[PDB]
């Protein structure tokens, strides 16, 4: 249903400057225009995003209108040629659940620390993933 829902604000550091938002796939819902679930967005156009340092965008996804079902689903982010990680996703609608998210690191070259969130609400709601690149100190 709509009340299962994610929107995952992407904030591109000035140490990487444009992001390519890649590979999006769902297991169940659809992505829409944050934030008007009925303006559905295609997979490939989400596929098709750069986001710019300074200018953070939203990629949204929520359940399907009356289903018993909610969203779970992934992208990929890119610095240029070079794949920084995957951001993934479940939010399910069956009451008993926790909701869970994360993204993982293609290396240490990149990092995106994730921030808010709701583990056991109804929705994930609004989590801002940072993303920056990195050397060891």
């Amino acid at each position: 249903a709509y009340a299962e829902w994610i929107a995952v604000k992407v904030v591109v550091s000035k140490s990487i400057g444009t992001v390519g938002i890649r590979n999006a796939t769902l297991q169940w819902g659809k992505f829409y225009r944050y934030t008007n679930k009925d303006d559905e967005i295609s997979t490939e156009e989400v596929s098709s995003m750069n986001v710019q340092a300074g200018s953070p965008q939203w990629i949204a996804s929520c359940g399907r209108e009356n289903a018993s079902s909610g969203t779970q689903g992934s992208f990929d982010c890119y610095d240029g040629n070079t794949k920084m990680g995957t951001f993934s996703w479940d939010d399910p609608w069956k009451s008993g659940a926790t909701n869970t998210w994360s993204f993982t690191p293609a290396s240490a070259d990149y990092a995106g620390i994730t921030s808010g969130g709701n583990a056991t609400g109804t929705d994930i709601g609004e989590v801002t993933l940072t993303l920056g690149r990195f050397s060891e100190n």
